[PDB]
């Protein structure tokens, strides 16, 4: 993963986010600080805001970050993919996690329902909730989620994808 | 699979079942006739049934199957694990299917609630429901579930697992 990817991967509330284009923010539902009137200086009435279980996108009406490209952003990814979870820890340290993707599901995860793909870790802890899951195809880069759980030992980890009804998913 | 193996897979309901000893039998819940007085001519009462969620386990107090040693039974496998899903259709062909396991969690599947673990399959149809999930462990098969769901497309398999708690598994 390049530097300008990983400059996608911000903080934001008890979590990260992922800035997929200039005015697309993507991050985990249950890291979105709540009781603030604004995300990074812009009022929430001048922002999309879309939740759907553990998946939270931010629609802004002015570019927040015009020095990216927009890249895609799907739902999930095939079975088997290989993916990196862009992991940044609070004291600046990268730590890209390889995982073999699993199945796309609702899973009810610490008693909550998730939507999302578990996968297998080829450690993660709370706080690295929102890091985005990403992996390479040809030669540009797809982010297809953001960590929501990780199994307490094993090597499980899930993350929330985007709402999607498809045939490949465990509907 | 040797012979002695597939000979425990049973028709039974509307799928199949499986001999784990001379006295235990295994399916996935939604196969199990309800209405019957009876299974495999002994009475209900005669039987503990054990029923979570689509993991249904049979203890009959008379020997069944005599013929057959026991084998272990455990909950699901570790993540990676190839297993062989030992389906048999109704003509009589034997189709084992190669899968590569994933996570361990609870799914909402088809509205129901099932707590099984979901693999990539290396197709499978309704009535194969209750299919035994096995893999070689040294010189011995172990079994580790019964089929309970698929994907409309793609390679997504599930098999219903035992009830348990552990920290390999997305709780
Ligand atoms: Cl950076
Ligand atoms: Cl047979
Ligand atoms: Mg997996
Ligand atoms: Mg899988």
């Amino acid at each position: 993963a390049p530097p300008t990817l990983w400059s996608r991967v911000t903080k934001f509330g008890s979590g990260w986010g992922f800035w997929v284009s200039p005015t697309v923010f993507i991050t985990t539902t249950h890291v979105v600080p709540t009781g603030v009137k604004e995300f990074f200086g812009e009022p929430l009435s001048s922002i999309a805001i879309h939740q759907a279980g553990e998946f939270t996108q931010f629609r802004f009406s002015k570019k927040m970050r015009p020095d990216l490209t927009g890249m895609v952003l799907e739902e999930g990814c095939p079975e088997g993919t290989v993916c990196s979870v862009l992991i940044k820890r609070d004291s600046g340290e990268l730590l890209p996690l390889a995982v073999r993707m699993g199945a796309i599901a609702s899973m009810r995860i610490q008693g909550r329902l998730v939507h999302g793909q578990s996968g297998m870790l080829l450690g993660t802890i709370p706080g690295d909730c929102g890091a985005p899951y990403v992996h390479k195809r040809g030669n540009d880069w797809v982010v297809c989620g953001v960590h929501a759980a990780a199994t307490k030992s094993g090597n499980t980890v899930v993350c929330a994808v985007q709402a999607g009804e498809g045939e490949t998913a465990l509907e």
